[PDB]
């Protein structure tokens, strides 16, 4: 949901 490693259930950020 953040910017921070890869991408997370939506943005491009794990943390």
């Amino acid at each position: 949901l953040v910017v921070i490693v890869q991408a997370d259930w939506n943005a491009p950020g794990w943390f």
